[PDB]
């Protein structure tokens, strides 16, 4: 991970930067530690009122 | 007091047919209507 980020952040500009941190601590990051399990059981607890398999 | 020969006879005849029908073989078909009865559905 610190390879891959510092890589990629050497080889960019002003903006590049910015854009850069918005991406992980913002979408990877949200995505990753949050968003995941709120959709774990979204199957699971999906309840129908009806009989019929 | 006065019946023709089907009031006494035919009108007799046949009431006592609808009873025998109902207390005979009606009334059990009958027994388990609501019982028996099945929607598809989870709602109380």
């Amino acid at each position: 991970l610190q390879t891959i980020l510092g890589g990629v952040n050497k080889h960019s500009t002003s903006i590049g930067k910015i854009w850069l941190t918005v991406l992980f601590i913002f979408r990877i990051m949200i995505l990753v530690v949050a968003a995941k399990e709120v959709w774990g059981d979204e199957q699971a607890d999906f309840v129908c009122n009806t009989l019929q398999p």
